[PDB]
Order: structure tokens, then C-alpha cells, then sequence
């Protein structure tokens, strides 16, 4: 699935500083995904998802998204580890910073993105 004109905020999961441990960050998906291997947990930066198109909640856990900053065309790939209540994405700060290549996101408190579900790979 895909959507455009989506709000992406940030949240300090601080995934890398938590050893990519989903329990430590209180991620919704920890219930099912916390004991996945380190290689899985750490492959991609983390997001919460609650977008207008595609699965959210339990059915979305572990799935991956290509996320594009529409204004700047910056892109990255994230793994869904949490559910949000803001109608978009709530990216780990490190991810948001990487995408916020004109700085306007930090100033405003959100980015506007497009996303597409993608295969996560191994």
C-alpha cells in the first residue's frame, strides 16, 4: 500500500541506544516481535504507523516502509514497530533527522511524506 501527503512526527525511541530492544522502548509490536533476532530488529530505523492506507496495529507489526520527504525528496526505509494515534507516522528522531534535509521538519514539528510498503528483505 501507499499514500501521500502524510504527517510524520518524531518520537525519541532512541532505538540504537536501547540496543534495538522493542521492550525497552515500549513499542506496541514488542508483544510479538521483541524476540526476533538482533539482525532483524536493527536492520532499519524504527517508526510507529497509523497511516490512511494499509494495515496498522498488530497486522502491520514488522512490516517495512519506504518513506520520502515530499518537499526535499530525501528517502529512507523504516520498520514498523509501534502504532500511533496521529494519522501518519511517528518516526524515531534519528530517522526524522535523516529525512529532514532542509530543516523545516524540526522547526514545524512534522514532515509531510509519502510512503510505500516494501519487502523487508533478510
Amino acid at each position: 500500500q501507499s499514500a501521500s501527503n502524510v504527517r510524520a512526527t518524531y518520537h525519541f525511541y532512541n532505538a540504537q541506544q536501547n540496543g534495538w530492544d522493542l521492550r525497552k522502548v515500549s513499542a506496541y509490536c514488542a508483544t510479538w516481535d521483541a524476540d526476533k533476532p538482533y539482525s532483524w530488529r536493527s536492520k532499519y530505523g524504527w517508526t510507529a504507523f497509523c497511516g490512511p492506507v494499509g494495515p496498522h496495529g498488530r497486522a502491520a507489526c514488522g512490516k517495512c516502509l519506504r518513506v520520502t520527504n515530499t518537499k526535499t525528496r530525501a528517502e529512507t526505509t523504516v520498520r514498523i514497530v509501534d502504532q500511533c494515534s496521529n494519522g501518519g507516522l511517528d518516526l524515531d528522531w534519528s530517522v526524522f533527522k535523516k529525512l529532514d534535509t532542509d530543516g523545516s521538519g524540526y522547526l514545524r514539528g512534522h514532515l509531510i511524506v509519502n510512503y510505500q510498503f516494501v519487502n523487508c528483505g533478510n
